[PDB]
């Protein structure tokens, strides 16, 4: 139902941009540390910002050191870890606190599982985990099954499904309410939200944005409850270089 995006927005409008970023803002890689955002859309980036006040955040499942990484030499406002972390204008940093044991067992349990499998990846974020399995894909059901228990056991963490990776976050974390929380401070405060995502994970941040009465925007393949679609990465950085250079 997703109707193919023909806003571009003028560069001094009332809008809060929230973009996602593997799969959105940098092409998909075989491994993260293969990603780039091309320093042309950071400098795009960071003009959007400029002129509206600041109010644009990377809303990104990745931690924000890598975000900072990614986004360098630019500091934007960030959420990472899908919520249960986040940066707001002053960087003033929020992030969801896990107790100890929890973190040390579930780590221990996957480890056990993820020597013994090959192609599949265990990602530690702190206080969430990331079982990637891009290289074997014969894997996925034996992940998300075991990803299944591991939530089931400790009531504190939720599952987070995406593309090629099962992820396991702390219970209560997810893009909407990241998104929700810079929508009530400034510079975001007052204008009309704007979110471009491409995964599962997004899904919660086009569902508050409908309902805000904003512009959420799918960006590839897949049913979606985002009201407008993007088909690839660069046809997001046409259309963000369509904001900046009319
Ligand atoms: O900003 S987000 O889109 O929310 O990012 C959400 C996820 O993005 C990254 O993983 C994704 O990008 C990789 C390289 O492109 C792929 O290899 C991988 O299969 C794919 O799942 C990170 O590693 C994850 O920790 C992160 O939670
Ligand atoms: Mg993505």
């Amino acid at each position: 139902m997703a109707e193919p995006l023909t806003v571009s927005p003028e560069l001094t409008a009332n809008y809060a941009y929230f973009f996602d970023l593997d799969g959105t803002l940098a092409e998909i890689k075989p491994h993260p540390d293969q990603v780039v955002v091309p320093h042309k859309i950071l400098q795009l980036l960071d003009r959007l910002a400029a002129h509206n006040a600041g109010a644009l955040a990377l809303i990104s499942g990745r931690s924000m050191t890598e975000l900072d990484a990614l986004a360098k030499p630019f500091r934007f406002p960030l959420a990472g870890v899908h919520g249960a972390e986040r940066r707001d204008i002053n960087g003033k940093t929020h992030i969801v606190r896990l107790p100890e044991a929890v973190v040390r067992e579930v780590e221990a349990l996957l480890r056990s599982t993820l020597v013994a499998l090959p192609g599949t990846e265990l990602e530690s974020k702190g206080m969430a985990f990331a079982l990637h399995y891009r290289q074997a894909p014969e894997h996925e059901a034996a992940l998300l099954a075991l990803a299944q228990h591991v939530t089931q056991h400790w009531p504190q963490l939720a599952l987070q499904l995406g593309k090629c990776v099962v992820e396991i976050k702390p219970k209560g974390t997810n893009k909407g309410e990241a998104i929700a929380a810079f929508m009530q401070e400034a510079p975001f405060a007052g204008r009309i939200p704007v979110f471009v995502g491409d995964d599962l994970t997004d899904e919660a941040g086009f569902g508050v944005v409908n309902h805000a009465g904003g512009i959420s925007v799918k960006v590839g393949v897949g049913a979606t409850q985002a009201a407008w679609r993007l088909e690839s990465v660069p046809d997001v950085w046409r259309w963000l270089e369509q904001i900046n250079y009319p």
